[PDB]
Formats: C-alpha cells, structure tokens, sequence
C-alpha cells in the first residue's frame, strides 16, 4: 500500500570506448585510449504512509576494464595506479534515506546533485556522487527552494570518496559545502529566475543569478537563457584571495527539426571560473573537452541540431557546434586563443526486442596556442534495464 508501489529498480548499462589523441609531439603521453563497461544500480522505495513519509534509495556502481595499456590509461573511465596501470575494476555502493513532509523532501547519504552551483559530472563511465544531505521544497506554486550541505565527493573513476576542493587548484580542502537556492517559474511556465549562494568553507563563496525564457510560436520554439556567477574567497581563504565573475547566455531557435543557437561566455577578474573538483557547470561553452574558463577568457558558440524524425527516422539525432575563445591568461601569455569543434550523432532503437538500446558517437577537435591540441572520439552504447 505504497512504499512497495512507487518503488523502482533500474540497471543502467554503459559500454564506453574513449580515445583522446594528443597531436603535439612530444606529448610524453601520446594517447588516452580505453574501453570499459559500467553498471549503474538504482533502487528507490516509495514512501511510508503518514504525514511524514520515510523511504530509502540505493546507488550501486561497477566499472569493468575491457581494454587498456599503461601507456594510454588516464582516460577517466578507470582508476589508475601509480605504476600507470588501469584498475581491472572498481565498485561503489551508497544508501540514501529520504523523508517527505507535504511537498518538501529531504535526502541524505549518497547523492547525485544536479545544481547550477554543484552539477555532478557524468562525462565518463560512472557518475560522480556526493555525500551529504539535500533539502528541496516547493510548498508555493511556481517556487522551488533548495538547501543542503555536502561533506565529500566520489569522482567518476573512483571507488573512494574524498573531502571537497576546487577544480584545477587542489591543495586546499573542505569538509563543508553549504548552499541555498530559490527558483521562481512564471509567465504560464515560460519564464524563470534563479538565485543561488554556495559556501565552500574557508575557501570560497559563490553567488549565481539566473534568467531564462522559453516560448513557442506556431512551429518555432525559441529559448533564451543568461546566467551569472560571482565568486569571492571566504573565511580563512585557504586558496588566498579569489576573484571571478563568470557570464554565460545563449539564444536558441528551433523549427521543423532544425535548431540553430548562438552562445556567449566571458570570464572576468583575476581568476577564471571557480567550481568543485571534477564537477560540471551550466556554462554554455562547457563542452566536450574544454569549458573555456581560463582567466579573462572571452568566448562564443554556434550550434546546430537536427532531429531526424522529420526525415522519417525517429531516434536519430545529430549535433555540431563550434566554440572560439580569446584573451585567456596563462602566465606565459595573455591573448590565449582556442577553438573546439564538436560533433554528436546518436541513435536509439525505438521498437522491437532492442527497444531503447542506444549508440552514440562523439567527436571533437581542439586547437589552441596554450592548451594541448586534441582529437577525441567516444563510442557509447547504452541500455537501461528495469527490475
Ligand atoms: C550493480 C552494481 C552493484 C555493485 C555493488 C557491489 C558492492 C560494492 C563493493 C565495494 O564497495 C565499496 O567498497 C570500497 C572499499 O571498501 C569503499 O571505499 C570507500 O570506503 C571507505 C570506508 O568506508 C574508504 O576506504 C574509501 O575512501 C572509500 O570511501 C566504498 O565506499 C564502497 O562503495
Ligand atoms: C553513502 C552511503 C553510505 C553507504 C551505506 C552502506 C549501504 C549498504 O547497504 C547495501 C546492501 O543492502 C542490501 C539490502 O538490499
Ligand atoms: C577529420 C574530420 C573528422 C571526422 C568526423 C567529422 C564529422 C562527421 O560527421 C558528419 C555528420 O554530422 C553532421
Ligand atoms: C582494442 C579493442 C577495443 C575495441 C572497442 C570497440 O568497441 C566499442 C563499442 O562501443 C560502442
């Protein structure tokens, strides 16, 4: 009578071939080329009856080495020993109790947060996870309030957890990551304004402002979004004084399966974008291999999408984008330039025994006069088994 009625168990399967090719010689390491199979166990109970409902969730991970050689092993699909050898496997299991009162919900334990201020990475074999507690509340129509504290994370290619730190810096760690968020949706569900504040204890404080609108016009579906991060050092300020403002925004137009979109992004201040180690960001140029977040980096993006439904081939989609950056500072030089060209093709079998089986290919070129030039390919096989 509930609890057992809204319960679900799924087994996510991801077969991944990853090949990042470094073009410049001597690159010391010529290549990251690995192949792995991941398993993602997610089991949720429903909630016990009563005004205060209890429930529990479980996240299980298993990554298996299918092919690797130490000369080419840092791909991020697998943990990597000091000898340079990939692990043959790694696993992880976290439980997550949950309470629900009215329209307010609390989860503690192993978490998969997808927050503008803390976006869990899923760019390899197995998801990044966090450890702590999340509150989510929507007692008011249109409004969603967020609060929580994280204490540790587990990176995508690790069984283990570790204290939090900031991407690209390390050295300074924290026990305590506290946030608060508010999100108001209006104009017949079209417009939305967001407000966020996060505090990585004794390292940084980060504000985030968000503005977005989405509206259909006959056959056109236009979308506009703009966000702003403002990050300063905080407390004892272990990384020292920090100073980044980071702007992002795009506009998107879609009609008859075709999508075109332009994006802009700019890093202001002595520091580039500051975020939690290994985490993703909602910045528009956070793309396949690079995210264009170096100090002072100004960048834009043009993106094209097509949904092959219209041709009579549903499940087939294609995407291409070009990202260009300038004025990046890298001790060696200011006016650092880079450009990345991504190509995404995906197919999902829509009928038959193999319904929902998915194959996706991601290809990227990156060239720069500061970053390492790369060519990257990933083959991704996907399927989700309900239990
Ligand atoms: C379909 C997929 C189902 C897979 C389920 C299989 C069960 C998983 C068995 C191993 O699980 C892991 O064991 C690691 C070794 O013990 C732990 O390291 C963790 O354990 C800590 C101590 O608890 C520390 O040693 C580390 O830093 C790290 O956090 C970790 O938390 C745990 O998840
Ligand atoms: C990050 C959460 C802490 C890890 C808790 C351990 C989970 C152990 O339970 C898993 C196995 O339980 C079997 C019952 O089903
Ligand atoms: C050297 C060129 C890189 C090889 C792949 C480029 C993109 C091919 O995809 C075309 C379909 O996408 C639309
Ligand atoms: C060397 C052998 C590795 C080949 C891996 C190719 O299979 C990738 C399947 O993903 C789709």
């Amino acid at each position: 009578e509930g609890f057992i009625e809204d319960a679900s168990v799924s087994l996510g399967l991801r077969n991944l071939y990853f090949n990042r090719d470094f073009r410049q010689p001597g690159a010391a390491q010529s290549k990251q080329e690995e192949w792995a199979q991941g398993f993602l166990l997610q089991a949720k109970s429903g909630y016990t009856q009563g005004t205060l409902g209890l429930g529990v969730e479980l996240i299980g991970q298993l990554g298996l080495k299918l092919d690797s050689s130490p000369d080419r092993a840092g791909s991020g699909l697998l943990p990597r020993h000091a000898d340079g050898r990939a692990a043959d496997d790694y696993a992880r299991l976290g439980v997550a109790p949950k309470l629900k009162l009215s329209n307010t919900e609390l989860k503690l334990g192993e978490l998969l947060p997808e927050l503008p201020i803390l976006l869990r990475n899923d760019g390899r074999l197995l998801p990044q996870t966090f450890q702590g507690g999340m509150l989510t509340s929507r007692e008011i129509a249109g409004l969603t309030l967020h609060g929580g504290q994280m204490r540790s994370l587990s990176q995508r290619n690790s069984s283990d957890h570790q204290d939090l730190s900031v991407d690209g810096r390390g050295g300074a760690f924290s026990d305590r990551f506290d946030y608060l968020g508010a999100e108001y949706r209006f104009n017949a569900e079209r417009s939305q304004v967001g407000l966020w504040q996060a505090r990585l204890q004794d390292i940084y404080r980060q504000d985030y402002y968000s503005l977005s609108h989405k509206q259909s016009f006959g056959g056109w579906r236009l979308g506009a979004s703009v966000g702003l991060f403002d990050t300063r050092d905080e407390g004892a300020a272990k990384l020292g004084e920090l100073e980044n403002r980071a702007l992002t925004g795009f506009f998107s137009a879609t009609r008859g399966g075709h999508s075109l979109g332009a994006g802009y992004q700019r890093m202001y201040g002595d520091d580039g974008m500051l975020y939690i180690a290994g985490t993703s960001t909602p910045l528009v140029n956070d793309i396949q291999v690079r995210n264009f977040t170096s100090a002072g980096e100004r960048s834009w993006q043009l993106r094209y999408d097509y949904d092959f439904v219209a041709l009579g081939i549903p499940g087939l989609t294609a995407m291409a984008r070009y990202a260009s950056g300038a004025h990046a500072r890298t001790k060696a030089m200011d006016d650092g330039r880079a450009w990345e060209r991504d190509v995404d093709v995906a197919y999902v079998i829509q009928s038959g025994p193999l319904k929902n089986l998915g194959l996706r290919w991601r290809n990227a070129m990156l060239r720069s006069n500061h970053a390492a030039d790369v060519d990257e390919n990933r083959l991704i096989l996907s399927y989700s088994l309900p239990l």
